[PDB]
């Protein structure tokens, strides 16, 4: 801890950094090998901070509706919108495990309020109300005026993946990476009264062959519920759209790179 | 300072590294040598990380019951069932600080619904009603069938650990390692209809002496409320069985190894 | 096994600052998305989660705690509800940022300790200070158990040129003139009744902090909706207190 700075012995180092020893430790039980099953699983596979960081986005929040979804990766239940834990379906291309998902069930109450959402389902468009076969649908939709604006303004952000390219770490919600969603959002924005604008952010992706679309505006919000049959991957939504960030976060945060 | 394989010196090792010091400074203030007392005391002495995991899972969480309990090493209070401060009483076997705990107080509703629950109490037993002199006492309860089921079955295990031996680290649930408990539970989940079957996880506790018994079924919970005068040590219950997981987590993470 | 590591040996023995990094990169991108960077701490995502529960729910606390942090946009307000900060500089140095309080739905109550800062707006004396920054610090002498209402604060004015976020704490160790008059108070409580004394501390040189008298009654029960408000938290009970000083600490960077 002392010295200069020349070469460390292993000593040295462990005493300097935080160890993975010491990460498995927080959880290790009863001297063994492993980090138990149960524990595992719901852990992100032992990502202790992984873990601890998502745990509260995904439970209680203040402002997001009635309860989020996300399918992880690795597990047999997850918990629907009604707060349920329901059984996993698994998908397969390729031999490869893409993606989960769940009957949607019952949202108690109707998506509301000036905010933003990202909803993902295997094959169920929402806007549309369709299927695609082997595609997994995005939806971005979010307030264009902020919480204390007198103006009623939304849109959204939509594609359509084929499910052998999805990939979960090629999806974001940005205000800064430059692509379609953006751009479009940040003209849509533009066409309000300057005090009542909000920071522009899009759906981007980055598979090659999709491409992204953005409606226009629309002055009420472009979805309200989920039917409750719907293969449902990811679904997060804030009342208020200053909040954005922390949909983009959760989503980041439930699917490892 | 990033792309390449040999010898760091110190300060490399700082920038590559999370470090012990810039964990220290998370919870630092004032410039000051130690983290401050009232904050080292509830925060398991700087360990954010532990912390961060523990609090919501302590906390909330949607589907527990009215206030999970656990009492910690070296604090002054612990919240009790109606989630109140109250005084912890530290016991000592050989001049060794052993364990806490607190007057049960008031659960204002009852376990309930085919959930799981880990419970510890100094000397009480839940199911005998009778003090055991010495004796910490264990009792895991969960339902065997699945919430979506239509069948009310029910079992637990349970033992009795002397105080001298009593060690918080050699206890877990599991759904996989191979002990008494794990084999008696999943003989009994298979009495029921395949599509109602839960996967099977039992009490695992390795100290030397103890043996855990496992009842037989049941259909009706083992244990629905905890008698408010109850020297009590931990508490934790999910209505929904499917997350017994998160129990085991949270009591992994409680107690330090 | 004791010996001199190679670079490959250590990112494999510890917990790397790419492994954090990469538990919010995206898309393969050198830079954390910025939307996700702002609201936590520029990518810190340990402290960010200790902090989030900290700041949010957690039983006991009045309904909605304010932390604005800096390099933000939007901070949630005594209503819950988003609203833009201003932030205030001296010197070129952005010093701290400022909401309108807005209305807090419930009053303080119930035996509980409190730490509140404003800009300019000092709550007890109801008036205005130019250039200061106020810190109050409100508590519980007696325990959540006893019988006795018995209150304190303690109070500083800190000029914004030499405001420090980082130079405040709550504190029952560390000795100073808030500790030394709050466990004198406490000590005028029958022993079954007493609290563990904590001082508001302070160590911006130039600045005292005075410690008031007892009381009777919560010195603050509210905060007036036109409030210029930095930081406001909390807790029903006094036993916890601890978790306001945490809160505080994990809310501002060193």
């Amino acid at each position: 801890a002392l010295p200069s700075n020349v070469k460390l012995s292993k000593g040295e180092v462990e005493k300097i950094a935080v160890t993975k020893k010491e990460m498995f430790d927080e959880l290790a039980q009863c001297n063994l090998p492993t980090i138990e099953l149960i524990t595992r699983e719901h852990t992100f596979n032992g990502d202790v901070i992984r873990f601890a960081a998502w745990l509260f986005l995904m439970n209680g929040q203040k402002l997001m509706i009635a309860n989020n979804v996300a399918v992880r990766m690795g597990m047999q239940y997850a918990t629907n919108l009604a707060g349920n834990n329901v059984k996993i379906t698994y998908v397969t291309s390729n031999n490869v495990v893409k993606l989960g998902h769940i009957a949607a069930g019952v949202l108690a109450n109707p998506y509301s309020n000036k905010g933003s959402g990202l909803f993902i389902t295997y094959e169920h468009n929402l806007i549309s109300n369709q299927i695609e076969t082997g595609k997994v649908c995005v939806l971005f939709i979010t307030s264009l005026s902020t919480t204390a604006s007198s103006t009623n303004s939304f849109a959204y952000s939509a594609c359509s993946v084929p499910i052998e390219d999805w990939d979960f770490n090629m999806i974001k919600l940005t205000a800064e990476t430059s692509c379609a969603s953006l751009t479009a959002m940040t003209n849509l924005v533009n066409s309000l009264v300057p005090g009542e604008r909000t920071r522009p952010v899009g759906l981007y992706v980055d598979i090659p062959g999709v491409t992204v679309t953005t409606s226009a505006s629309s002055g009420s919000l472009p979805l309200t519920t989920i039917p409750a049959v719907t293969p449902l991957i990811f679904s997060a939504y804030t009342k208020q759209v200053e909040e954005v960030g922390v949909i983009n976060t959760l989503y980041a945060l439930s699917y490892l790179p």
